[PDB]
């Protein structure tokens, strides 16, 4: 009979790990072990975007911490409402991951990215009941004909077709719905409602950056003196 | 105003790392960095378990593998259909929720890990359309009619409740529903649908082995020689 079909193994791992410093961020790492460390520290200096009080995402602040990533450059940035119409959710993830392919800038050939970069944009709007209490998302103006929410993500992505360089990509969304939110923490992909969606994103590209560290003494790394 | 809650932080990392050997398990690990090491080696130890031609858990083998492991003890095993009728995905989710929590054994106190092991098991029926070509789901017995497929999870937790040992959950479902695959694709929390679902699992833990190993070492590591 046919024999099965067989592809280049990955491993797909979701990692929750116990943080030596705060983390506001939903982190995908599409890397090599050997630039993991990199990524982790990317991330990391990211974090000081989020503002600690407010929790909303700065872009200005951003913009200020990108620009003061050693070897590094910003690829293409976006701040803007990407997303004001009654809607379905399945449509609406689409128009989002036709502009992260847009604003990310380098085109990267992978299924599994970018099922990767859907899923998480699908995790954005729906499912959020098995979501409630996690640091990434933040609540706010809630009443009984609105629900809005902060929902902050960060893809960091390295592979044959990046190179030399590796890709981080914070996003952030500023989400505003027309309804209350015990329905729209039961949302489905086919559910429609009145959206307004607010997207701050920026790409970097550093020079990558090989590390065979302990592992243990990779994730002691803090959110401070990155860059 | 009121000051925004803090609670421990911890990272939420999706990692797709490129494997050294074959990997047909959707991953979660729910440690601390010093044993990530071991939960990865008792990951790819259950490996063997997957029958390299039918990609179809093999209880037995499981077992074998499980008793070979030094230093640790099967908790509690299960191998049986437990769901043998039309129903809601939502309602099916807390059923095999409930299940898992029973075979863990162990009682764990963490909303985080019980989202992921929710979120888990609704990514087990639903949004399968973001999760073809994967290898930890194999589909089969194709039809007009009917959809049969395999799907693979490995849960891995250690924490203050696991105490002197870690606990690791090899867990594969053999789905079939009486539908076509491209209504499956695209099915959501609220669909119905008769189903008939086996499960396979198998709670093993192992007295806690701390490693501060170089993080590319660690991701070196084959499916050999581990038991």
């Amino acid at each position: 009979c046919s024999a099965p079909i067989i592809r280049k193994p990955f491993k797909h791992i979701v990692l929750t790990v116990p943080s030596s410093d705060l983390d506001n961020f939903n982190t995908v790492f599409y890397v090599q072990p050997q630039y993991i460390n990199q990524a982790l520290h990317l991330a990391n200096a990211f974090q000081g975007a989020i503002d600690p009080l407010n929790l909303n995402f700065n872009f200005e602040k951003a913009l200020q911490i990108a620009n003061g990533i050693p070897n590094s450059a910003i690829v293409k940035t976006l701040n803007q409402s990407v997303i004001q119409q009654t809607v379905e959710i399945s449509v609406m993830v689409e128009q989002l991951k036709k502009i992260i392919q847009e604003v990310l800038g380098l085109v990267i050939n992978s299924t599994s990215f970018w099922n990767s970069v859907e899923a998480t944009i699908k995790g954005t709007f729906t499912n959020l009941d098995t979501q409630i209490d996690e640091a990434w998302i933040f609540w706010h103006s809630l009443s009984a004909h609105n629900t809005s929410y902060y929902y902050n993500i960060l893809f960091s992505i390295q592979n044959e077709d990046t190179g030399a360089v590796m890709a981080v990509l914070p996003l952030a969304f500023e989400v505003s719905v027309d309804v209350e939110k015990q329905k729209v923490l039961f949302f489905t992909i086919k559910d429609s409602a009145r959206y307004e969606v607010k997207m701050k994103a920026l790409t970097l590209v550093q020079a990558l950056h090989s590390s065979n560290a302990p592992i243990v003494d990779i994730f002691n790394v803090n959110n401070y003196n990155l860059y």
